[PDB]
């Protein structure tokens, strides 16, 4: 197992760039420090700078849920570049995208395209309160809702992860309107509600959260949270960022039946190019600029080539037996890992719905962050570890979810839980 | 004159997306009637959806420097694409546009890509609290530097064009750490640091305004904001989203000769696609993780599509004669749109640098957002109008700097200046 061009390319970025990398958990930091440099991604693989080949498990952090270069997806943005990537004024593919995402997602009733996650968070927010003219935002421990101001306070991603605490750059003036809570305390929002009455503008959660590991909610969890911002006129906000299109075709609102206010998207609806979108209730919506005083804008926003990877995406997750396949593998993959575990005398919980799976090393089980940070870091490192060698390409953190695509195979699901066991009977 | 399709999606646009647009800048709300759907754009030209084609002076907002669907450009994307748009690791690639950026800005020792101009701005926010350990912020009158909450004060392009108030929906908490004063004004600077000692994180500044129309710095204005800034240990950023490698290859910065300790970049980094960056001194770039404790994270930065767009331009870009014809045909314009108006009997003023001017219909001479301000707006919305019915397309606002490109020739500059006489002879 030779990195000799991935260690030198990564040893020369870090002069170049803030720990050589462009966004945080690349760097292996909590994994052992040395990753490995991508050449290409194909189908349910991808290559490395030395000729390695992986299962890809990572699946570019969401996007690639049709599989990594879908041959219909470069074709149809092959066709699109040839008419210009960005024109700045209107083209009909927006129309075509904004009333597919409508027709998807339940909440979403009118759409505003932005170019990540991030940006559709930030926007989110602000909207929420100026809906409803308070400051307040509930947000729980260990979910990621981009790297914001307001909300570097107990979030995910990289912060639940290598143990980034609160603020990073902001101030006490900016994480002091943002009341937290632990995930699946339905209690504890309670509190909160009843502590600063007539001041929260709403409560937003990852419905499924991926970004401290995968975490299920509890029983009547999300129906509480409905219920009770009801009560007090307060908006309910689904990031579904990561959700969105991969649990269900309407995200986890529709697979769980419970309807938020607005709900944000990212990810998947770029197909692999950088997208984002907020919507949701029409007259909340109607408070965006232009259509409003609510400031929010984007110079690449709503550009063709990326309408074009967001439509193609789409129609192909709308064909017969998507999602049942996703379940079907990603069943398999799961309970074959928890398998492997018991029977090398590993402790480990973990579960999957539909293309996102979790696995802790740690009895459980995991209801929220404190639960997931009780797992032995250790030896997930040296699991990782030994699975990158074995040709498994793993998020090198134990506080992300697992993805699975449509190009993964039967016969690739069974070549990982060989490697697991290879592996697992180390540590 | 027909715009029968473009009216025919737009009114749909509107009852799926906010205003019917994806950013406020593109509706024609004081500009009068409704916006033109593009449907595709080559070099210097763009054509709508009802068949009739435009020179192009918006250039989609700054990345058309190049000129639209440059052919070096898109084949380049098309070789890449086949590789995968998106890895979610390392890729070389990151290297060597990174290192063309150090090379290419003097203040930049050290990059971190992210995905827009937006973000890139927001990401330098807490950079300057978290290096200076300061809470204040001072920010020009008329500028604009994204839509992160703390920008939300006075802000320019939209907001300006819309007639929008400052926010809503930003808490005062938060917008109490920007303090606002008038461009061009080193009096009003001085003021805010002698009355707020030792809590100024920093200055931001658009070293050449492009967003309440085009504006220079007064003789000594930036000189004088290194000076006092470097005096109270504070620091001097750049937002260069727009200038960067348009006044010249390393910007403003380069160009007047004064170098910052943060600069932003977009637009035309992307070369078409979403792309944004910060960077500048290594001390300062340290604090940023996985090198220091600010988190700042982005699942599609630095991916591989938008690395190779931003490679080629940049390429481009550094052949030899590029900033001069740039200088060559817009001073021509630029005069040549003066010399119309004097002739047919108009108060107006303007100016260039490179491929970026203005053009106000008041007397002037423009120094900052209010003087901008007195401008005949009506006179502007028809002209603009007769400029659309002439073929030329022209920002939708007076508050907007126009922009030139490499595809535009000689002629088209004669056939903007033809026209330009056709329509202020009557007005
Ligand atoms: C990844 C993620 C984000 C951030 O979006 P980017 O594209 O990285 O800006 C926001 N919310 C959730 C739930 C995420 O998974
Ligand atoms: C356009 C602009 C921005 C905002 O960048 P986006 O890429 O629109 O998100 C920031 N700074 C300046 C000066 C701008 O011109």
């Amino acid at each position: 197992f030779k990195t000799i061009k991935s260690d030198e390319i990564f040893a020369a970025a870090q002069k170049l760039m803030p720990g050589g990398v462009s966004s945080p958990v690349r760097a292996f930091k909590s994994v052992g420090g040395q990753p490995i440099v991508f050449d290409r991604v194909k189908d349910a693989y991808a290559w490395d700078v030395d000729g390695n080949r992986y299962i890809d498990y990572v699946g570019t952090w969401g996007p690639a849920i049709c599989g990594h270069a879908h041959p219909e997806v470069i074709e149809a943005l092959k066709v699109a570049m040839e008419k210009g990537t960005s024109f700045g004024a209107p083209c009909a593919l927006e129309n075509v995208l904004a009333e597919m995402v409508n027709d998807a997602v339940p909440s979403i009733e009118m759409v505003r395209f932005v170019n990540s996650g991030t940006e559709a968070c930030m926007a989110v927010l602000r909207l929420m309160r100026a809906y409803t003219g308070r400051d307040k935002i509930i947000k729980f421990e260990g979910c990621y809702h981009g790297h914001a101001d307001m909300f570097l306070v107990k979030a995910g991603s990289g912060v639940a992860t290598l143990g980034l605490p609160s603020s990073p750059g902001v101030p006490k003036k900016t994480t002091a309107n943002t009341l937290t809570t632990p995930y699946n305390d339905l209690e504890a929002v309670k509190a909160l509600f009843a502590e600063n009455p007539g001041e929260i503008a709403g409560v937003i959660l990852e419905p499924i959260v991926g970004n401290s590991g995968f975490i299920v909610p509890d029983a009547g969890f999300l129906e509480g949270l409905r219920e009770i911002t009801l009560e007090h006129d307060a908006l309910l906000v689904f990031d579904e960022v990561m959700t969105g299109f991969r649990i269900a075709y309407g995200g986890v609102q529709e697979k769980f039946g419970v309807t938020p206010d607005l709900t944000t998207l990212g990810k998947i609806i770029g197909g692999g190019l950088p997208v984002g979108a907020y919507g949701g209730k029409r007259e909340i919506m109607q408070l965006v600029a232009p259509a409003g005083p609510m400031y929010q804008a984007g110079t690449l926003s709503g550009n063709p080539l990326a309408m074009t990877a967001g439509i193609k995406t789409l129609e192909l997750l709308r064909q017969p037996g998507t999602y049942e396949y996703l379940d079907q593998i990603t069943k398999r993959l799961s309970d074959g890992l928890l398998a492997i575990a018991q029977e090398t005398g590993h402790a480990a919980c973990g579960g999957q719905v539909s293309g996102m799976f979790g696995f802790f090393f740690t009895e459980g089980p995991v209801h929220n962050y404190e639960d997931a940070k009780k797992s032995d870091l250790q030896k997930f490192s040296r699991f990782h570890r030994g699975m990158l060698e074995q040709g498994i390409y793993l998020a090198p953190s134990q506080f992300e979810a697992g993805f699975t695509s449509l190009a993964h195979t039967e016969e690739d699901i069974d070549a990982t839980l060989a490697a697991a066991r290879t592996v697992m009977s180390a540590l």
